[PDB]
């Protein structure tokens, strides 16, 4: 039916790769040797806008990840295919990534590859809990699942200021979050800048529920939180982020004060069908 | 009432500063200390559509890199202003960075940066001379140049496959420039793919003239051009751009078979005033 | 009474700092609130050569890494102090060391750092299983413990080249570690150059045991082994590379093929007392 | 019969690579594409110790950088060859060093690079002009050409801290250089400490003298002095190194409170032949 990218244990780590078309005549070869290894639970598939429209194909749900003109960087970095490895082993994820490069040898370069891991059992690098608001069981897939099996996914790489967010005195940071760092009660005062306060699901005309599924990050650009937002489709992530960019009232989240996103992707991820991934309306 | 972005002999040496407007309430000290700097010849200033939305003003013709729905890779990466350095000396260049970086340090943060420099003369590292077809003198003020004396720029930063494109005949290098390397002269019978053929400036509906302004680069990231692009609007540049994507036609321009961009960013280069750069617009 | 640096069930995670003297005036301080922090256990300790000069103090048995004049490269980058971190949280780790910076900040500055891990249970990223034939129990306190509660470490992060070591055939590569990678037999006749051949503990004439605690690596530098021994003495790991590096009767160790060390480092690990870790005879 | 590396006018750019002998068998192929491009004035050549041990052949005064006991950090950091790239454009230097990778391709890999450049005149960074006390003309010969017209050539990769050192007074930088940076006038009164009193060429009982030819450089590792002594051994620099380090007399260079060595090697210079550059003692 769906990929298994709700299944209740997340492993200890993940690593998101991201390919650029390079080579378009060469993807057949590509395709053939990745296909079977699409399970949807350890290597789960995305497709990029610009794969549909370099093979003539239109998805229906699937665009670029859009361009906010507001105060803040969201930036769009589109890529053809999103790679989405788990697993509790680290080096076996970096080991499957090599030859994952060189089986999509000529048509797929690597774009963008991060390292991701689970801090404790789900926690930003700052310490506050992520993840308590998220849908789960069968609401978690009538929110991020459509009719088709398929799901909607969009990723965003996060570049914390880890020093100076740890600077600020315990309530800047808990009227930031929402949250108190200390018990994770919800700050039923904080601003409307909060980020709770900006991203309430419940708090949309049409509720603008989705499944997360971010995990942490840190290389030698950083350190801070892959973002991974799951929806029926791309209008919930959006009118979010439009909200948490200062679009809808004119207060800006938050987040902004520490973080900024690095990177922005939309990705169509295909349904299973009980003989593998099917990606029939692209192939 | 223009900044010096036409000076006939380019310095050997740009650097690029990209800033992120990370605590926005701290910008009057960062202007205090930044604008008495730009002479327009040795450093030189564009405004992004971020820090327009930030206070609150609106620049005619100012809006953010555009989102390409294509079957290549154009990123956009928009951010609040953009420093241009020129010299002749590396080093002056990166010592001044330096000091621009502590004098705008809460305000605005170092998001990115590029050490460029002029290859030979102006020659792309393919070898290739770039600005051949560059509009000089008064035609120069005319397609680069508003009313007002301000200049809207494009800002790209491509990554360079040179081992690729160097395995290449030599026919099938010039085929994709098209023009020959051994003589600069126009190869009339090249594809239509070919890059001279996709950016003929005359070949636009309205004529897409533009004054390029690009050095080559390279670090960790790889080796490339930095691609600039002023012109008295965007327009030019964008439609340059959709057509060498193949959003009008098709065709897809040669340059991505061993070049891709890795920015994408649209910048409002103020007018000059007798008394230094005039930002009154945004004030 | 000894650091736990014995402990049977190694944790998931590791992480080796190195920090360089810059500011000799600032040590008391730094040694005030880093010492209470040393429990042996999550948080080890090793002096390096240049702090005990620096004090004008004479550890017994304590030098800087040799200089080998081999034809194979095995660097010596001998710092003052060596922080190793142990735990199965990532990001705790990584949180600790940004925390560890700052305590130390004016005396000691970063020089490098290592994110290590353990892959899978024990095993080099080639997929080969290393600590089969470390001593366990008190054989590994006869080995890797002097007299005093004090141990002697040598550090080497090697980078290998997994792509020329993968493409070579499965006997080329078992004759190179000395061990069938198929079921970890030893290959009673590999050549002299494979490095169980070249490492044997047996082979010595004082018998050179000692206590390997290896983790993988990967970052911006590549990926290989962050080779750590622990000894009695620094005579058993010197003797060992010696005739790895063809020092003794010609012949070179196969690791050299596809791998070889970026760093080198000799560090001295207090005995702990019951308040802490035992700096006396330093001071 | 020598290497252009003592010529006037310094191009504007360098690119200093070393290469690791990975494949030994591999090896004649790759010197065979390598010595006709050795010149000696746009691309000059250096041979390591590891080197001149994997051919089983001994180069008189030929040894890998020193180990030094000290309260400072002089890592030695010894590869096998060092090319030494020099010219006015920073591309076309960038181009050579890629078509010399594939040259080199099995035998030899690239362990570090470095993209140097001069600045000002003969600038460092930190402002101050290094090169005032170089040996020039017939006297840089003496100093840094042996009798066989080879040199002996000792490299390290400085990092600055150009916060903190230039945070501290103009009286606290010049007193660690031992110059003050407004004239470039000696300090006669400065600290034992400072770097023009440590490395003193006259206040050795041999005369230490050497001629230098650093770059600036600047990359993802920071940015600070890419150090080159030449001399005609390696005893000229070696007991300057010493002193700086306190192994002399217990004083310390006034470097190491803002800079500290991140590489180090030794590497021999050949001479030049009508022919090219002559590694004889090595190929017999
Ligand atoms: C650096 C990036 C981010 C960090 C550190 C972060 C952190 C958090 C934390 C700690 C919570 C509270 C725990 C929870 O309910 O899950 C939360 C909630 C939430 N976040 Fe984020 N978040 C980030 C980015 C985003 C983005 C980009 C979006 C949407 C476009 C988003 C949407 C949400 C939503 C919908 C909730 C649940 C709010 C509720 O219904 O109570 N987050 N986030
Ligand atoms: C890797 C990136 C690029 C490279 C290596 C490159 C190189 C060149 C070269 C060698 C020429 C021929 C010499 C000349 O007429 O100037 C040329 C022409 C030109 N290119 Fe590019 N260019 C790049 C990117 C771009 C982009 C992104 C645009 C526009 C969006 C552009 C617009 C033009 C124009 C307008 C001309 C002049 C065509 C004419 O009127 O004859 N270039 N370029
Ligand atoms: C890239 C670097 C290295 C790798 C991948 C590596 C890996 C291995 C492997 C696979 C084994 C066989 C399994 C075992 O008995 O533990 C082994 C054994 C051993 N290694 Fe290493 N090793 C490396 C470096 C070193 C170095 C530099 C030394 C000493 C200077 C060393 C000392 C030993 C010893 C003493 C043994 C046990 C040999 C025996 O008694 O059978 N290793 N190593
Ligand atoms: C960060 C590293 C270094 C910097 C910034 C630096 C800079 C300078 C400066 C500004 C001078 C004074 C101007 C001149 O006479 O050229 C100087 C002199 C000198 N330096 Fe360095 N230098 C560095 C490393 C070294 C090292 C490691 C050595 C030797 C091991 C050395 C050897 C010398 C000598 C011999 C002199 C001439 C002293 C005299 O006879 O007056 N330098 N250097």
């Amino acid at each position: 039916f769906q990929q298994g990218l709700l299944a209740t244990p997340v492993p200890a780590h993940a690593r998101h790769l991201f390919f650029t078309l390079q080579s378009p005549e060469a993807l057949p070869a590509a395709l053939d040797a990745l296909l079977p290894q699409v399970d949807g639970k350890q290597l789960l598939l995305g497709v990029g806008a610009p794969l549909a429209k370099a093979l003539g194909r239109e998805i229906p749900g699937l665009r670029p990840f859009p361009l906010l003109d507001a105060a803040v960087e969201n930036p769009s970095t589109q890529h053809a295919l999103w790679l989405w490895l788990r697993g509790d082993e680290r080096g076996d994820l970096l080991l499957r990534t090599q030859a994952l490069e060189q089986a999509l040898a000529p048509a797929l370069s690597l774009a963008d590859s991060v390292d991701g891991f689970l801090h404790r059992g789900g926690h930003d690098l700052t310490g506050y809990e992520d993840g308590t608001e998220n849908p789960t069981d069968e609401e978690a897939v009538q929110a991020a699942i459509a009719a088709d099996g398929s799901s909607f996914a969009a990723f965003q790489l996060w570049k914390h200021d880890l020093q100076y967010f740890k600077s600020l005195p315990q309530a800047d940071q808990d009227n930031i979050i929402g949250r108190r760092l200390s018990d994770n009660e919800e700050l039923d005062d904080a601003p409307a800048s909060a980020h709770v306060k900006r991203t309430a699901q419940e708090s949309f005309e049409p509720e603008a529920f989705m499944v997360r599924r971010s995990v942490s990050w840190a290389d030698q650009r950083g350190a801070g939180l892959a973002f991974v937002a799951l929806g029926k489709s791309f209008e919930a992530f959006e009118v979010q982020l439009r909200r948490m960019s200062g679009l809808e009232d004119g207060i800006i989240d938050g987040l902004y004060r520490f973080s900024r996103p690095l990177t922005g992707g939309y990705y169509w991820c295909p349904p299973m069908s009980e003989t593998g991934v099917d990606l029939s309306p692209l192939l």
